[PDB]
């Protein structure tokens, strides 16, 4: 019960930060072309539910990286390995209406806050 939701969050925390550190090998031209697209953060991110504004955010973080041109191939696994926990978290349907803020972000602002969630409900289960 809690240790399949731990687990599941633990595969869901390997693949973001698998993408934070792919993005800091990037060049610097890689990187700038990265940060000029928009991501958009919920406004609250406390349960479980809230990873529905991540699944929604997923073909944009696919497109986004697409851009830098290193591996179309790779980045589809990452992100649909995305999509299999945050659906195996959440539900496999989508029964949350997310609000999000004013203010778009980047790429290493999205990943922060999801990679920070990920490693906060772990620690209250483990």
């Amino acid at each position: 019960s809690t240790k399949k939701t731990q687990l599941q969050l633990e595969h869901l925390l390997l693949d973001l930060q698998m993408i934070l550190n792919m993005l800091n090998n990037y060049d610097n031209p890689k990187l700038t072309r990265l940060l000029t697209f928009k991501f958009y953060m919920p406004k609250k991110a406390t349960s479980l539910k809230h990873l529905q504004c991540l699944e929604e955010e997923l073909k944009p973080l696919e497109e986004a990286l697409n851009a830098a041109g290193d591996d179309p191939k790779t980045i589809r696994d990452v992100v649909s390995n995305i999509n299999v926990f945050v659906l195996e978290l959440k539900g496999s349907e989508t029964t949350f209406m997310c609000e999000y803020a004013d203010e778009t972000a980047t790429i290493i602002e999205f990943l922060n806050r999801w990679i920070t969630f990920c490693q906060s409900i772990i620690s209250t289960l483990t």
